[PDB]
């Protein structure tokens, strides 16, 4: 069963820090997993939403590019999931594009979305910090 994962991040504040993800693609075989920056760094359009729908985004299109079909997907956003699920309405005018996009995604790979504690989403959370030290370095832009 193909199960990914998904994480993001602001900080040093939120909003208006440096917004970040990280996820991850788990194959039988083998792992693909993905970081980056959500937006440009210090930019009040960074928030956590953002980020945490940015890694969503990014895990689901690669997922899809890939020719991944019926992943699991977990993630630790009660928020994220909950709205993805149909569960919460979506009202943030910023969210709203990248909850359609997201639910798009969704649709097309035919995925499950389930929240999962803190503590079982370590990899694709590391992955996100990662992310940020790197933008700290200079290394993403």
């Amino acid at each position: 069963m193909i199960i990914g994962y998904f994480d993001g991040l602001c900080e040093p504040k939120n909003p208006g820090g440096i917004a970040t993800f990280g996820f991850v693609i788990y194959l039988d075989n083998r792992k693909i997993e993905g970081y980056g920056l959500a937006e440009k760094p210090f930019s009040i359009n960074s928030t956590n939403n953002v980020a945490e729908y940015s890694g969503l985004i990014c895990l689901m299109e690669t997922m899809l590019r890939l020719g991944i079909s019926s992943p699991i997907i977990k993630g630790d956003s009660q928020l994220v999931i909950k709205q993805m699920n149909g569960e919460y309405k979506v009202k943030a005018k910023r969210i709203i594009p990248l909850y359609e996009k997201a639910i798009e995604l969704k649709k097309k790979l035919n995925a499950t979305l389930i929240w999962v504690p803190r503590e079982e989403n370590k990899e694709a959370d590391r992955l996100s910090r990662v992310a940020y030290e790197l933008v700290r370095r200079g290394k993403l832009r």
